[PDB]
């Protein structure tokens, strides 16, 4: 009996409640029991993305072989789970390989029924290089029925085939489908006991809807058979896990909650506070960022929207940043990074500043095989694949190419954006700011500091003439930024004080800031280059304070603090002396 | 036993004052745990740059066992290192190896507490491109 | 796990080398072996020091060729070596002057 040396009796496992029963799978099955009664390719090869059913539908099978759903041509057969120790308890000696398949082979047939082979794996048969290594036994001894079933990822199909062809001629290949939305929750039913009598817990039906709903949306990656099943088992556990430390599963409080936890997405925790998400939003935007006002409120409510999963599941919140250089084109992104992330540095900056139709594309998504280096995904599918809510900046979007314009087009509806590799990313749930200085041009009459109705559509006009209409029609808000006003520039200036003082390392030498009203007026007034937005303020600084302050530094002039004051454009302010 | 030559005993060395105590990463550990005291495929891995600490974690899960700051669920439990050795010390005599870790996985789960084995270097799980994976 | 598990425990202390485009090479590919090691700048000599080398290395020369070196030429080796072997540093390249040269006297001795 080697089966009973090496197999594991799946009527056996039946009989015995070890297997979960089945829902929907019934056409799937009565395929493979159709196949098993024909005379000729009478071995059925279960074909899908992994997680697809395909054991499901074989544990399946020994229930309904047990309860009688199956011909009596076939129900009186008996199942095992084969391969692994079948092989590998030999070794040393050669041919024992085949001496291990053999007896299984012969035994399969005497007498005792007719025992139906599973090779969960068949991709895992055929030979390492060949070798004719015992597989040859299958074909040779195919013929005595010998009935096998078995199973293979869509990616691996292709590998037997190729790899053996009788393999092809010999099985019927079997195309099992993901079910959708609808039947994945009538197998999570079908399996809500088990997990309420392993965990201890209850679980809620409309939990159960929302582990599906929820997977079709956030795990992408992950087929649904599984997918909401792993919502429903974590969160489960969650519940028994919390608390039996030191119930039941909530529908929101427990699964929504859950899924973000494992794969992020702070929209779907639900959270107790859109002051402390979405008001300081605008509050802290606001206070960094002066002006951009009409901004900074658009990205705030592009970003409302995306509350509780309100906004299309397909969109990425979008933008455009039109506007002066100098006016926060990228800063307001990093702000919106450090506000989403707590951190500005988690932004994923995408250099569109070099761009060529023929590496602009690549060097997002990377390559096919056959070609000098995969490690694909250099700045979107590397980043995409573990930042489901990342924020993207495109620096210079319109400098891109068709090509990369078209990826583009596709991140800004259905965001399924295919990699190199020939998987997709699913980025929807990110946020996506890009930038363009085409509005230089108008902006720069300086006829009014909001963006006038004149300027906004010369503007667009050049907006339109650049991207094709497409690619605007998908951004969410496109929007000029206002220039930095004279008043923007005194709360600017006393911003970037602050700024320098927050960046200042250990700040032994720290800034007294004694700016006074003359000095803020200084580099208020003597730093407002209009048409250069309020970067000048900053190389303003640098001229007239920091090279003092480091001067008076480096000759030890200054143990700590930092004297200012207004010495009397030609002042240049000038720094006093300390110790 | 295959644990005593292929594994080191994380909670031993806690015991022992071996590990370095774990600094913060409350959440972190909290989460490792949650995940741990799961029904059905409970197994986390901790995903990180080279640097950030998550060996740290999971010394400290060695640590939350040897004190019990583990959930009743987990509580009765040891936590071991596999080594790469259980396959990679020598093949030689093709499925040997994979007989060893088998071995190691039938102690693991046979009765003696709720045994957790730490994978370090994952990657080595993928084997010659899944076929020899197992 | 190559050194790993004993370089991370401060066991089996390892000294490593290589060369500046090498060490980017690991950097880039592992990661962690350059957070398992204390990178140390190694800078090249100059005219002078190579030259106090070149003086600490004449025995092992004067003794294997069998010939006398005079302070003048080791002095010469590292002021051509520099000079005239621009992409190769300084201590092989005066070494390889000093080398040669006295290699050639002693050959030239078996010439006649
Ligand atoms: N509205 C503002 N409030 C405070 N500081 C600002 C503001 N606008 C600009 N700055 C400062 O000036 C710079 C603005 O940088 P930013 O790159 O957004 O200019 P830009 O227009 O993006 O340049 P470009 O269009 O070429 O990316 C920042 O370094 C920031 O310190
Ligand atoms: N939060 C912490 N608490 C206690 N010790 C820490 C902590 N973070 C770091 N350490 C110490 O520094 C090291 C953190 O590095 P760790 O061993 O996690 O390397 P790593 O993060 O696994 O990177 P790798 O992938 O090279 O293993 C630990 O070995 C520990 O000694």
């Amino acid at each position: 009996e080697y089966l009973s040396k090496y197999a594991i009796d799946m009527t056996e496992q039946a009989r015995q409640g070890k297997l979960d029963p089945v829902i929907g799978r019934e056409e799937e099955i009565r395929s493979t029991i159709r196949v098993l009664a024909r005379r000729i390719k009478s071995n059925p090869c279960l074909i899908g993305e992994p997680g697809i059913g395909k054991t499901a539908i074989i544990e399946g099978v020994a229930q309904r072989i047990i309860d009688d759903d199956v011909p009596t041509i076939l129900q009186g057969a008996k199942l095992f789970s084969l391969d692994l120790a079948a092989l590998t308890a030999g070794a040393k000696y050669k041919g024992d390989f085949e001496e291990r398949f053999k007896g299984v082979l012969k035994e399969i047939e005497e007498s005792k029924t007719l025992i139906v082979l599973f090779i969960d794996e068949i991709h895992m048969l055929m030979g390492n290089g060949k070798d004719d290594a015992a597989n040859i036994l299958k074909p040779a001894l195919s013929r005595g029925q010998l009935k096998v079933i078995g199973a293979t990822t869509n990616n691996e199909y292709r590998s037997i085939v190729e790899k053996d062809g009788a393999f092809e001629r010999r099985f019927q290949k079997i195309e099992v489908a993901e079910p959708s939305v609808r039947q994945t929750v009538a197998i999570l039913r079908g399996l809500q006991p088990k997990y309420e009598i392993h965990h201890g817990v209850r679980i809620l039906d409309s939990a159960l809807v929302t582990a599906a709903q929820l997977a079709k949306r956030y795990l992408p990656y992950r087929r649904l058979p599984d997918s909401a099943l792993d919502l429903v088992d974590i969160s489960c556990a969650g519940v028994a896990v919390a608390r039996d430390s030191k119930q039941n599963v909530v529908d929101s409080d427990t699964i929504s909650e859950t899924a973000a936890r494992l794969t992020g997405i702070p929209v779907k925790k639900l959270s107790e506070s859109e002051n402390e998400k979405l008001i300081h939003m605008e509050r802290d935007l606001s206070s960094e960022v002066v002006g951009q006002m009409d901004a900074i409120k658009a990205v705030s409510n592009a970003v409302r929207l995306s509350r509780s999963g309100l906004a299309n599941p397909r969109q990425p919140a979008s933008f455009l940043f039109l506007g002066l250089s100098g006016s926060g084109k990228t800063e307001l992104a990093k702000k919106v990074a450090g506000f989403l992330f707590n951190d500005e540095d988690m932004m994923i900056r995408v250099d569109c500043s070099e761009l060529s139709e023929k590496y602009a594309v690549s060097k997002l998504l990377g390559t096919t095989a056959g070609y000098v280096g995969y490690d694909e995904g250099g700045f979107l599918t590397n980043q995409l694949q573990y930042k489901p809510y990342s924020v993207l900046l495109f620096d210079e979007v319109e400098k891109a190419h068709p090509d990369v314009l078209t990826v583009m087009l596709q991140m800004l509806d259905d965001g399924r954006i295919t990699s190199g590799q020939g998987k997709t990313i699913d980025c929807s749930n990110c946020i996506v700011i890009m930038t363009s200085n085409l509005g230089a041009e108008f902006i720069n009459s300086q006829q009014g500091s909001k963006i006038q109705e004149s300027t906004k559509n010369l503007v667009m006009g050049a907006v339109r003439q650049h991207f094709r209409p497409e690619f605007l029609n998908r951004i969410s808000s496109i929007v000029i930024f206002n220039k930095l006003s004279r008043k923007a520039i005194h709360k600017i200036v006393d911003i970037r004080l602050k700024e320098i003082e927050e960046r200042f390392e250990q700040n032994d030498k720290h800034y007294k800031l004694n700016l006074t009203q003359e000095a803020k007026d200084f580099l208020a007034k003597y730093g407002y280059s209009d048409d250069m937005g309020a970067r000048p303020l900053n190389r303003l600084i640098q001229n007239e304070i920091l090279n003092k302050l480091a001067l008076r530094i480096l000759k030890n002039e200054i143990k700590d603090k930092e004297t200012v004051n207004v010495v009397l454009e030609e002042c240049l302010e000038v720094l006093p002396n300390h110790e």
